[PDB]
């Protein structure tokens, strides 16, 4: 039984779906709970939570510092100010607070790899781009994430031990 | 001003759509007259037309091959049998012909990246992965294709941009 990226991904088995974001329709305060419950790097975000269809990843560090810009400039944005990834400003109902543009800390070219590709082939693209993090894929849909300490839990399980896959390594 | 993924994908502006394969609803026939049209090295499949969600990559060579035998076979496969790279068979109409399931020759982890991304990134994962090929995405959906030689052409154009010293 080879190891795939599904049998690394988290989430793992029966647990609580990824953390992420919408491109449109979340306010400043779901941003404000998420980052306060959580402690992950960073969040995918994708076009809405039916679609699941990534548009990108973005940094907790970069979002405290964004939100926290904005508060200090006093000018219309509130908890319910609506935070966006797109171009353009969503069309919006009479008497709604101004919204809050994103799109400048969004990385909008993530890497993707798809559920079923063996973790050999991941954990050589690890090495040779020098990744922080991949996300995993089903049909274009998100599924999970691999972060570097993944990997290297991963390869520190093959090390003390199915010796040699671990010296492929250094191939 | 700086020159993205988009940039040089093919179909370029007053180019044809993106010749591709369904997952469910091609038949031999249809797969036949691509593969006599065409000089594609391989083809992207999808799980749709209206979705353009990608399902993986199919050589020419292998579907050729296959196609040649299995009409060769006498599972009585004939031309408006049903191609299919799903597990399973999607629900057919009574009176419907056997079909043919070409699985065993899709590629299940084709290397994608997104529209947006800048080409001298693209290059570089091109160079340390050894990539024969790249699918292109907007969102999730397919847009379009670069290959290894769409890569060499790139940087030809870029010569004659202090982009091209870096490489
Ligand atoms: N957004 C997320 N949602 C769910 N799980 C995540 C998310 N981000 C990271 N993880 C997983 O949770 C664990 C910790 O991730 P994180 O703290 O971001 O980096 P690290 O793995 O270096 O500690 C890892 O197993 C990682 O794959
Ligand atoms: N399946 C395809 N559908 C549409 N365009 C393709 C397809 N495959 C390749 N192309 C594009 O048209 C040309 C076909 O190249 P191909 O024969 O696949 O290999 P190469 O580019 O090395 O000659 C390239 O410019 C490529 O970008």
């Amino acid at each position: 039984h080879k190891t795939l990226a599904m049998d690394v991904m988290k989430p793992r088995r029966n647990d609580p779906l990824l953390t992420v974001l919408t491109q449109d329709s979340m306010t400043v305060e779901d941003v404000e709970t998420i980052i306060s419950e959580t402690t992950y790097s960073g969040f995918p975000v994708v076009v809405s939570r039916e679609s699941q269809r990534l548009v990108g990843f973005v940094l907790r560090r970069d979002l405290i510092i964004s939100i926290e810009n904005a508060r200090k400039k006093q000018d219309g944005v509130v908890s319910t100010s609506i935070i966006y990834f797109t171009e353009h400003s969503p069309p919006l109902p009479p008497y709604t607070p101004p919204t809050l543009k994103l799109r400048n800390i969004l990385d909008l070219s993530p890497f993707t790899v798809t559920d079923l590709t063996p973790m050999e082939i991941v954990v050589d693209i690890f090495r040779k781009l020098g990744l922080r993090q991949c996300l995993v894929t089903h049909n274009g849909r998100l599924l999970g994430i691999i972060t570097k300490k993944d990997v290297l839990k991963h390869i520190a399980q093959m090390a003390n031990q199915l010796f040699n896959e671990f010296l492929e390594v250094l191939f």
